[PDB]
């Protein structure tokens, strides 16, 4: 297993413009384009990040380039936040897995706000850090693959993948 197998698996994959479980306009894999409700403005941005009048669909490898530089924005956004990236180099590297999967799917935002399970996930206190994630607005409404997650956290293996 790896990032990209994970988030596949996370994501899905679909090559027409679609409503996430937020009801944003994303497409791929889990590529948000936009938040705002215009699809005009979800097939502008599109357009775009194709590079092309794209018409609401793409192919598959148009899908699989937007992953690629959506899963090295994420690292890359971790390493330069400072709360964050302290955290994510103390980790082994299953788990510095699952801290890119909640970036990716969170923001380097969202994430920076979980202050204190950083703090145990630096500390190595799994089952502290497992129990304190799921206090979240995350887990509460996306509760399947925050569990799959939390349990990478909790055990660095991919048991949760199976
Ligand atoms: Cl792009
Ligand atoms: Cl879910």
């Amino acid at each position: 297993m790896n990032i990209f197998e994970m988030l596949r698996i996370d994501e899905g994959l679909r090559l027409k413009i679609y409503k996430d479980t937020e009801g944003y306009y994303t497409i791929g894999i889990g590529h948000l384009l936009t938040k705002s409700p215009s699809l005009n403005a979800a097939k502008s941005e599109l357009d775009k990040a194709i590079g092309r009048n794209c018409n609401g669909v793409i192919t598959k490898d148009e899908a699989e380039k937007l992953f690629n530089q959506d899963v090295d924005a994420a690292v890359r956004g971790i390493l330069r936040n400072a709360k964050l990236k302290p955290v994510y180099d103390s980790l082994d590297a299953v788990r510095r897995c699952a801290a890119i999967n909640q970036v990716f799917q969170m923001g380097e935002t969202g994430v920076a706000g979980f202050t204190n399970s950083l703090r145990m996930l630096q500390q190595k206190r799994w089952d502290e850090a497992a129990v304190n994630l799921a206090k979240s607005r995350w887990y509460n409404q996306t509760p399947n693959r925050a569990k799959r997650v939390i349990t990478t956290f909790r055990t660095g293996t991919w048991d949760a993948y199976k």
